[PDB]
């Protein structure tokens, strides 16, 4: 019996890129492919030196740049095989243009009811409208499951990219097209929720039952041989933190895991001491989410664990639009069936834990998102909270928070105090630019020093950690502030407490 | 032992009116008591004849008349007793103003960081603010759960008072203060959440267990005994309608109860054969509901069957406005503690049945409200939906739905195809006036016969009722389309089946 190597990893890949969120729902990939990804590969086409050039300096990494310039025939053949699907995704692109310029500025505070007789074919019956507060301005939201239901999501333009892990550090991925660079990789058609990777996950299988699996991916010949050497054979009260905002724990046997990424294993030259996908429990009962952006919830990691995984909590949204849609409806399609939706302090009962989530602002732009929340997680008399991005930008919501949740213990808290343009996330989802000089002042921040000081001063924390800092290499696959951040280590503990940034990984107490 | 009459009726009471939803949060009460509640009692010190003479009128019934005209002193007493709630209350009513009027316009586009340090003492730490899709227009939300918090919401100013029934019909009750005007009556200080009410409903209490009971209701002398006297000695596979679009289910000995409302017995003169609270089995596993709307959920019915109840479906909403605030939160606050939101085409299983919520059109004014939603239950092999007052304004909605959901065989259909002004409802919570002819084209109506058609013709029911009609007399407490019931009922019989318009009272096959 054989299961998969700890140094080979499984990237998600959606419509040939590097799997995430907004690819999913067939109105945001369209947004993405037509407004992001065909001008990254014209681009390219036109001028692979450009990119070359762009690749080279490291501190231009993260901008609009391919990474396998080397790979010119391969991408082109790529592009020009799939046109139809991206004119079929361009049909959808058109109707939601139509819909939020010709047709809904149209209408002035009377009854909406003839817009439906006039919505787009791609539109029809999948949509809702009505008016924002003024009652004059019309607006609209997508019937999320019927968009799923419908042609433009379509589970065959998603895949896997088995490939070999030989390093801490990761490339950046996003803005590259997921193809065979390598005799080492394997690209496979399957869809993401398919239980054939949960096989694969599992392992413990036998040589023939390997062989049947591959079959099953329509695989044969070298590619089935190359898919077999990716497998080799089958060999309390903690709180660990392991990367980013990512942090495991056990209480009364029951565990718990918070905003996922975890590294590799099973090669020389590694950090000592890091915690990885070979240092998990069994079962995963308990899978918590702050936000939604890649950092805190990687499909990569996500997709790896799924088979171990009990209940999600993620926090509740209902806008069902193009910037923010439905969290919970994501991890669906990605082939969790246990999801539960967390309203601003409502509380869950955990195992022998009791979960609450807690009001989150800040880190989207100043933009119309509700998927975002802090978890409090009570253990019986110790309770931790975890407020990854959210930034107390609200002077007193920390004080009337605190009357009514009683009080906290140990605090996580992330100070990336300043980091990018929000439109470098959210840009092209978009309906026209904002002038650049605005678009400049909506960023993505952590709290800074003075922000991060009157949370602690309002929670009084004997213990204050700050995280979802970035600084562990593998982060790089998708990614002055420590002035600040030592700021507040010494505030802290001048103060009579417990202070620490971290980095790399950390046993604690619980 | 002794238990509730069934013929006293219990009435909720939010500062001074009768009790419904809208009332509970306290930046909806704060629209109404300024915007409508006020006005009401004002204009009626000043000229108690034109309510008299207006409440004379039947067809005027419903207007903003004051029914207890006879009772000025009263009235003119209780008012002024109440002034520092009104005024503690225009506090938070000039702080949303004040930020919808003064602050948010002020910004248009660039970082909004700068708001929460200006918000009104009231709003502080109570509020997220964000841009609209135009990315330029600045909105915003409440923190529904500390607005409960603060001392806005104050469960002091909540009472119930109990009356004799002594007819089917109802006076229409919302627009006239709920006070003592008859020695029969007993108005009584007590939080709508409390235990105390569920000792009541639930009764089997002996004669000095009764007298314990009024004396934690702060209740003696004569008023203790009026409490006494309320109380008399303690005496398969359904499908049961019982009143509006209220419907009773067992199904393998699960009980449903969907949008309920309920009338009263024990009084000569009845009608012959209605479901009464008398008539309800022990427990209700799961109550479903629609949407908000009054008709649906009637405070009054739900009260008193609370003790009995399991789970509450609700739909989903996050929108945590004026307009649409979480439902499932009122559920909450009126002592519901197992509440569950459900989004468009989720499905949950409930005992031996599967519930499933279907998308829900109309009915709210073309208003952004996220509250409604179908219920389709699958009892095995019969399998039937619920629409209540959604209307089918999306041409292929009902196409797209049911390849989803497969097959149909029964429907209730609401085909109140014309009905009130949404201004009437939700006018209190705008934010100035639309132009009159404009609010007048803004409806709350159920589907008309065409549209009825096309659902039924999309679903393929073998069975085809319609409800949410407002005939039983008892509706009167909050509340032509005949002619289009009737050219329905032919449509679907001349097509092989099963139809029929709903009135009093019907057992059906389940
Ligand atoms: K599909
Ligand atoms: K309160």
């Amino acid at each position: 019996r054989y299961s998969l190597r700890q140094d080979i990893a499984v990237e998600p890949v959606i419509a040939g890129w590097y799997g995430w969120s907004y690819l999913l729902p067939p109105q945001t990939l369209a947004r993405f492919v037509h407004n992001r990804f065909n001008r990254i590969v014209e681009s390219y086409l036109d001028d692979p030196q450009v990119h070359a050039a762009a690749v080279r300096q490291r501190r231009m990494h993260g901008g609009p740049w391919i990474h396998a310039h080397e790979h010119r025939d391969a991408i082109e053949a790529w592009y020009r095989e799939t046109a139809p699907r991206r004119e079929r995704l361009d049909e959808l692109f058109e109707a939601v243009r139509r819909l939020e310029e010709d047709i809904l500025p149209r209408h002035h505070g009377e009854c909406l009811d003839p817009v439906y007789q006039e919505l787009p074919a791609a539109l029809a019956g999948r949509v809702e409208v009505f008016y924002g507060r003024d009652n004059r301005t019309a607006d609209y939201r997508f019937v999320e499951p019927l968009m799923y239901a419908s042609e433009y999501y379509d589970e065959s333009w998603q895949q896997v990219r088995f490939r070999p892990v030989t390093e801490d550090a990761r490339e950046f991925a996003l803005t590259t097209p997921m193809l065979e660079y390598g005799p080492e990789q394997l690209l496979v058609n399957v869809p993401l929720n398919s239980p054939l990777l949960d096989a694969v996950f599992r392992g413990g299988l036998t040589g023939t039952e390997l062989d049947d699996l591959a079959a099953r991916f329509g695989l044969d010949g070298e590619r089935a041989a190359r898919f077999a050497s990716y497998f080799e054979p089958t060999p309390e009260d903690v709180l660990e933190y392991v990367g980013h905002a990512c942090v495991f724990a056990r209480h009364r046997g029951t565990t718990f895991l918070v905003d996922p990424v975890l590294s590799y294993s099973g090669y020389p030259g590694g950090a000592e001491n890091r915690f990885t996908f070979a240092d998990l429990p069994e079962r995963i009962d308990h899978l918590l989410i702050t936000h939604n952006h890649q950092d805190h919830m990687l499909f990569e990691t996500l997709l790896r664990i799924r088979h171990r995984v009990g209940r999600v909590l993620v926090p509740k949204s209902t806008n069902a639009s193009l910037v923010d849609p439905g969290l919970g409806g994501i991890l669906r399609r990605l082939g969790f069936t246990d999801v539960v939706e967390v309203d601003d302090l409502e509380t869950l009962s955990c195992g022998s834990a009791e979960v609450v989530a807690l009001p989150f602002l800040g880190d989207h732009g100043d933009l119309r998102i509700r998927s975002k929340t802090g978890w409090l997680i009570r253990f019986g008399e110790r309770s931790v909270l975890f407020a990854a991005d959210s930034t107390n930008i609200s002077p007193t919501m920390y004080t009337k928070v605190a009357e009514v949740i009683g009080p906290v213990d140990t605090v996580f808290i992330g100070m990336e105090s300043i980091g990018a343009a929000a439109s470098w996330i959210y840009g092209p989802l978009y309906g026209e630019p904002l002038d650049r000089r605005t678009d400049q002042s909506r960023r993505l921040n952590g709290s800074n020093f003075p922000q991060a000081r009157e949370i602690v001063d309002a929670l009084e924390p004997d213990e204050v950690y700050v995280y979802a800092m970035g600084l562990e290499p593998w982060m790089g696959v998708v990614m002055p502030a420590i002035v600040d951040s030592d700021l507040l280590v010494r505030h802290v503990q001048d103060k009579g407490g417990t202070a620490e940034r971290l980095h790399l990984r950390r046993t604690l107490r619980l």
